[PDB]
């Protein structure tokens, strides 16, 4: 077939969100019965389809520790040092039943300034104390309660802890009843020891009150709030990769701009050859052959799409893409042979997007620009006419590649930068909680039209029909004037 | 066929009434000539094939004597308590010929306070008298004329009633009799009597003279304009429906956002059990196989469109709907199996969209945002740069939902809202009747160019053609300044 | 088939200039040299092909004679008395060698008022005088030079008029044996007399130096302007239509909105009978059926195209429609087995969609508002923003109905209106010769691009190629800010 | 066969980059590594696949120095006279290298402004001087560096060059030879004569030094940079063109709005016959048949575009042209055939669309609108708002026309014209290299997706897929209000 290849040129044709509407169907389950959960792994288990995009503009700590919060999850990135990404997903993994099994401690001879930094890092209101760090015999806590006493901390901790017995626990003690304990003995925290009284751990009444106030959190076999890390395909990344699995961090993300490339086939075999039951999402990639390929070299989830982005403009200046929609069912039809979950990565405007994507074959959406104006991400509030910004950048942008984004183009030694995307702002949308809120609200009314109880059966089932632009002017309000928005549109 | 649902995602193609057309044909039926009328059931017929939408907004009593008095059908809308919404549709069935058979009266010991309620709450200008409650001797008529001599109203009826044998006529003097009677004595009121003189009914000159003024109103057997009345699917519908039923409704609108729901087939089933001959209008359904659903669970008429509404967010949030050309299409063939008839509801901006709506197979088309700007609309003008305007929400809107639209979305306990719709406002057009007459003159011209000399003609036989968007910017006026609209057009 | 026309509904797809580009193609034709004329009829023979539409706003008595004079033609609109319409007619008729055959004159009995009255009826520079109306002897002629010296025109002929032989000619004198007549001789008239003096007719300089001014002037068989006239169908039509004819209009454009009525069919079959040469050209109709009808009813050409106008909104508010590329196809192909011209009526921006409408199969195109702003249209200039502009308005607007148009919309007794029509304003764009300049020039460059010597090559060869909105964007020019148009281009 | 044009004219759809975007692919090649480089025949060889556009507002010496700088090609306008076109194309092939083999030289009898002359028409730093014009033995040089003591330069040359035996060096000596004798001798210029001492050539450190600026030069096989210059048809094109090839020019183009003209076929084999050797460029086409005849008349690169450009009105005016992904992909078809390269002339907006009619099969693209702002085209900067803009037309704008490009149109001899273009005016875009460099890095990028480690790759193997304007609302950013664009877009 010499002239294939030369005849097959215009031959595709793809369609994305606007082309499309999700057809009604009959339907016994209301929106308030629908399960939204999502497993993209046994280790990783989502209670909502969501998770936001590693971008400096978008996920860092308290995102990650918000949306682990809400059953989704943050995927810290790469635009910091080694030693800085490692401990924002410490922090993550401590938030929230971190010291139970893995406790910090100090002994005697340290300062108050030692205690001062344990409870400011992770958000801890008290640090055991040992009588060395060999034996590590407990002799008691320093609390913020402690704390409130104390004028300089420079001074020694021996000399600010009056022994009073303390009540503390055995080992492998459970939340539920750690509960009636500090309830019992009217106390906020539970040292952890062995019959020889050696310190194992801590519970503390946040770490109880904190399942009470966030009930739908996603959290590994432990207790403790997932979280995942950007890592891109680079010399160093394997460096990276080790500070972060020493972190515990759930899930990294090889991320480039093309998957496809054999340099990230590569870099997955040797990371899933290194970590063989490490969480590997690996993308971008818009074909069913580039997702085979990422999965065979042990990929476990396949993250999708090419140049969809509210701020990429990798389709505009390198003329390369394929329409998110077709994308994302190109990429599920081939992983789905695999039994491997895709990530539908950029492109969504709204919640109905959402359903879409998910519909299409997606297991779980990636949201930069829906995130980036929330009160948890991590730049802070600009003034436009009155009214509060937040700056959001492409990776691609001249500005994020220059702080560290630039392996991602394959620009890594670059002294002239040739940027894929751009730099933006977004309005300051309040706390993170409300704008999944209604994300989630969209979602399960979607799941109600089209008959699915859960996200398997919208994914196997659901049937689109497509529209003309003038189609897409009738879905949207027309020709009234808005005098009030919601929060689910515009 | 393992794999068919999961290849057939994007094969279904929608139109809407932007994408097309109307192909003229030969014709030699004048538009002055054709008949505009359409038969919903026996007992609903309407003389122009339009509804005004039950939304807080569109249509309460004087929306529906106005739509009625043209021709067409008011639904009006739920958002008020089961007395208050019972108490509407009285007052619509009342307004002519509705104490015939079934008079209100007074005893000379109740007081003008009473007969000055009657009067204005039905607008008649007379209160018939009786000797007492059970044997019901007309003993004299109270009207606008003795009224005016009255200053204190808190008076017993018995000292204003001057006693002259005043004329009254046989049970079943029929309208065109009673009007040479009126005109042969100089009277405007006709009491009905029995041989024992027992009060059996009454006429008025209003009764004879809405005739003359409204000759195409629409009425049942009785001469009473029709009115229907929107129900949700709520644990209280059958209670809103008994009230309803005993206010003589014509018809009830069970009216929710997805109307191939179990629960709402289950509503239909139960009120066709309960009320054989009612007319029941259910909705929405976007396809043929909820179309079908909805008519064996027992509606008579199906309401179509999932989407288009002109303050619609549902397409936008959900991601969910059809194209409204296509849905009724879809729906049309479906029940013209059955011989019922369907209602394109949502989306119709232009009286071209209407033909198109009807053309396409709906029997009658419904209107919510051409219909709010006028005068007979519930709510009252506001102001914005000098200009009056009306206000118009969606039923899924926020504000909406507040006031009792929640179940329509499944909302329905809810203390966060996910809003399938938006706040907006529409200028003031003045009374409906221009309105309607615009509306009216638009289907008879193109009655008039596809060679139909009524509706069934016209869904049977019209066809369209399908054009590009600038087949769209061709078809509206282009590249001229203009100095004069026209009601029809912008 | 009993369901056939139900299922046939959506499958027809129309174009319209915008969705559509002519192919370039083989050339050895040079825009220079090709051949722009068409025959519309034996007694109908244009030089460009250019109609002005007879529409109040558009063309009267000056913009039939400056369209006539380039090659083309004007239809005097009737929105004016039958006698007024006539009155039109005969002006154009009679600017160029109008009294060679069929002079005016006077008796010297007759007022200097009446001599003054012709010449400025007529812009003709001088008046036979015979001595009866009788025997009609010419004993002189009254000139513009004797006028001068005339004050009080109350006067009699015979008074002013001194005696003094003048030359005279035999009858069937030609023009350019009449130019070296008043060149030998030093006159600027030319009367034509028989054996016995009787005056049989006038020459003037005007007559000769009109034909060297406008050398591509449309003409019949005696060297007289062609023009013709609108008649829409009513009761009066055969009137207007009779005094039309003895004013020797050259066409009648019989004007409806529908052309398939039966109406208009049965109008021109009893036109056609009356006046078996009578030049009848019948609109508007969009399809293959109603041409076919036209034709068999006498119609010798017929005018295409429903709602495509600059100021119709037909399509919008009747809903009705064909794209007005597809119309002219469709007509033209079925015109064509006949041996019948269409004209494309409507729709055309610019130059380069008249030669589409021309590639697509129409013998000839009609405008309306490329002429409206021009110096020799009706309506005179108005003032907005500091510029000049005309009032332009449909036949179908409010405005344009009152004044005569209502038989066109079927309308023709209705007290209140439903305009199928718009009212709007055009730049003043100086004198027509201009406009028609860059219209015949890109007319012009499109045959020549696509090989086309002449109409006929270009309407059974010419291709076009479909593209999208986006080759839309790209045909027109893109992404640049023009600091200086172009006369054929905004 | 008798209707088949008539039924063919429709179904034809083109495609331009608009409604396209490239399918990413299976890549072991970064865009780092790719090679960019183009042979569009053995004489003329790019290091960059792209040409400036021939127009009095985009290419003239410095231009065409500048872009032959960066690897790619200028092509000098014909819109000045013969010598003033020749003139310009020795200035190009002079600037590097010029003098080597074909110096100019003066007598010590010329005046010091004959030196001055020449310095300053080729930015050559140092004039030979022989004892007279026959023999041409080398006496000396005057040199810039002499020029600087000198005050009036009537004064005759001999008068000011004192004589010091200078280094001279032999006959071929070649550039990395003269680069050590320069330095070892600490001199900038070296002379090459034979052993008669007969001046032979020159050598200055800026042919030494040029090399090592601009490292990716495109130049001929004697070092010197290449150059294009336009030709349009025309009686005096023959004498045009020898005055071209007597100046060493490398290609010219002949440059019509009609290729498939038998006026340029015939113009294209009369050149071909008188030299055999000469690079021609001929253009322009849409067609594969076009594209055919051009390369039998003897055209061996073919240029490719009807209407396209951002400044060409063609397809508004005349009706006619091709989409320009289409027209590139058909003509490519075609010349593949023959092993001739096209170029995608017109129509490109962004570095996207460059990649994109490559991998649709052109070899090259050339460049109006993106080349005119910067800093080395011929026009100078204008004030609008502040900011500093340059004039671009079109070569069919009326202005342009008046200037010489009035045969381009087959207008050569028209009083009035009728305009193919438009005026208008581009933000100054600062020195040309900038602009390459990101055209070239976002051709880097796309190549890099698609897998193509060089341009035939990309032409024989990338797959485009469509989308629709949705799609392309997709691909841009948005959605999100940019605070800061770059330079590859907006």
């Amino acid at each position: 077939q010499s002239n294939a290849m030369w005849e097959s040129k215009f031959v595709k044709e793809g369609l994305t969100f606007d082309d499309v509407l999700l057809v009604p169907a009959k339907s016994d389950v209301l929106p308030r019965e629908v399960s939204v959960k999502t497993v993209l792994s046994e280790s990783l288990q989502l209670n909502i389809p969501l998770i936001s995009a590693g971008m400096d503009t978008v996920t860092e700590a308290d995102m990650a520790i918000a949306m682990a919060r809400q059953g989704g999850l943050g995927i810290i990135h790469k635009n910091m040092s080694i030693e800085q990404q490692a401990e924002q997903v410490d922090k993550v993994k401590r938030s929230e039943s971190g010291v139970i099994s893995d406790p910090f401690f100090l002994t005697p001879e340290h300062q108050v300034y030692d205690a001062e930094h344990l409870m400011g890092k992770y958000r801890i209101s008290g640090v055991p104390v040992v009588n060395n760090l060999d034996e590590r015999k407990l002799v008691g806590i320093i609390t913020n309660r402690d704390m409130r006493f104390i004028q300089d901390y420079s001074i020694k901790i021996s000399d600010v802890m009056t022994k009073e017995q303390l009540i503390t626990a055995p080992v492998g003690t459970t939340l539920s009843e750690a509960e009636k304990i500090l309830q019992k003995y009217k106390i906020e925290k539970l040292p952890l020891v062995d019959n020889n009284g050696v310190l194992q751990g801590l519970i503390t009444i946040k770490d109880i009150e904190k399942v009470i106030e966030f009930p739908n959190s996603a959290k590994d076999k432990q207790g403790r709030l997932l979280v995942g890390a950007a890592v891109g395909v680079t010399a160093d990344a394997m460096t990276r990769i080790d500070a972060l699995v020493k972190a515990s961090v759930d899930a990294i993300v090889l991320d480039t701009a093309h998957g496809h490339s054999q340099g990230v086939i590569d870099k997955v075999k040797e990371v899933r050859a290194k970590y063989p039951s490490l969480n590997i999402i690996a993308g971008n990639v818009a074909t069913a052959e580039a997702t085979k390929a990422l999965i065979e070299a042990g990929a476990n989830v396949v993250k999708v799409g090419i140049g969809p982005g509210s701020i990429c403009t990798t389709r505009v200046v390198a003329g390369v893409g394929v329409p998110q929609l077709t994308a994302v069912y190109d990429c599920a039809t081939e992983a789905r042979k695999h039994g491997i979950p895709v990530i539908a990565d950029g492109g969504i405007k709204y919640s109905g997007d959402m359903v879409k994507a998910l519909a299409a074959g997606a297991h779980v959406v990636m949201l930069g620009s829906m995130f980036a104006g929330v009160a948890e991400s991590p730049g802070e509030t600009e003034i436009y006419q009155g009214r509060q910004f937040k700056v959001y950048r492409g990776m691609g942008s001249v500005g994020a590649m220059e702080k560290g984004s630039k392996d991602r183009y394959f620009q890594e030694g670059n002294k002239k930068l040739v940027p894929e995307g751009i730099e933006g702002r977004v309005p300051y949308k309040g706390p993170l909680a409300d704008t999944v809120h209604q994300l989630v609200g969209g979602l399960r009314a979607g799941m109600g039209y089209c008959g699915a109880q859960d996200l398997e059966f919208l994914r196997e089932n659901a049937q689109f029909i497509r529209m003309s632009g003038a189609g897409l002017l009738e879905s949207h309000p027309h020709h009234v004037q808005i005098t009030k928005e919601a929060p689910n549109y515009s």
